[PDB]
């Protein structure tokens, strides 16, 4: 699966959302570098503003893009299971706040890499953080581990997200992955070190989020 | 158990999810049902802001067990046959030179409480229009729910649902009904439900809602 990911591959992003009975909708579209761990996007909401906060939704809507190191090359499942794919599905849990549950699926549409997704979000208590946009436009480093999944053929992955708050503590987001292979059957324990930086643009009335992230694998040696 | 359950007061939860022509909302109500009388209370509040359709269109995918059947019709009603294990309301509502919709609900006993979860899709709304305008005045007028057997082991509802529109016409709302028993053994006449409704505003309350009170018998058969 990794010939597919030599020089840039377009990404197509598609999510479809309810968070408290708040529908809506986001469309993104950039270029990812396998080779180089980067990814550059921007989102639009196409149904007017945003009822939650976008850096909820950073984790939710890829990774294959991620660069493995020569010695690792191996443990890549992203990229391994293209271009059929694979299903992604998370059950987000906000620290004394709501959940997120989603369900994904990544492909190849033509030369373009796909990533359509449908987003359920519950029990967000009125005035919190997430529903009232208390979070600041940022986002931390953070590790995602990475282990595999034998019974569903797949591999699963758990960490905590940070979410800065506009004062001082932050948000807690408890993450809790599960991706299968779409098709025929083509696959240790690691992690992925990330990086991501939010920003604006100017010229756009919609709501708009930027995005740059640089994602590496680590974890043996 | 199935009529059993319905001697005096049971407590009442509704829950619909809607889509109309991409908006998005949600309902949540709560009040009580007596059967034996065929009255209902209900209080219910969107909790999702401001209805992006009138209360009115709403009212009749918001419980029919609790309509009134005659000592001499408690055979007839198969609302109540259904429970505890509860029955799937569905509807296709076609507002006249207007937008459809499209409802499946659940009605069934959760503990002593009697609840109705929906989902609802609305399409072909026209902007500017008698729904998607906000037009139709705050009131239900009293109607004939005709019912039939449909021996899916169920029964089958058509009716026109008349709202009153701002300038003194009127929009109709044609109802397709068809209920299936979730579970097993349900009694199957035509006949109909006369149906009476009042609504109301609780001065108290900044939400958007709806504060109702139905009465309902059931005739047509001597
Ligand atoms: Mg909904």
């Amino acid at each position: 699966g990794e010939e597919l990911f030599t020089g840039v591959v377009p990404i197509l992003i598609e999510l479809d959302g309810d968070v408290n009975g708040h529908c809506f909708f986001v469309r993104g579209e950039g270029e990812g570098d396998a080779t180089i761990g980067k990814l550059s996007l921007k989102f639009i909401a196409t149904t007017g503003k945003l009822p939650v906060p976008w850096p909820t939704l950073v984790t939710t809507l890829v990774q294959a893009f991620s660069r493995y190191p020569d010695h690792m090359k191996r443990h890549d499942f992203f990229k391994s299971a293209m271009p059929e794919g694979y299903v992604q599905e998370r059950t987000i849990y906000f620290k004394d706040d709501g959940t997120y549950k989603t369900r994904a699926e990544v492909k190849f549409e033509g030369d373009t890499l796909v990533n359509r997704i449908e987003l359920k979000g519950i029990d967000f208590k009125e005035d919190g953080n997430i529903l009232g946009h208390k979070l600041e436009y940022n986002f931390n480093s953070h590790k995602v581990y990475i282990t595999a999944d034998k019974q569903n053929n797949g591999i699963k992955a758990n960490f905590t997200i940070r979410h800065n708050v506009e004062d001082g503590s932050v948000q807690l987001a408890d993450h809790y992955q599960q991706n299968t292979p779409i098709g025929d059957g083509p696959v240790d324990d690691h992690y992925l070190s990330t990086q991501t930086i939010l920003s604006k643009d100017l010229n756009e009335k919609r709501d708009h989020m930027v995005l740059l992230e640089y994602v590496t694998a680590a974890g043996i040696t």
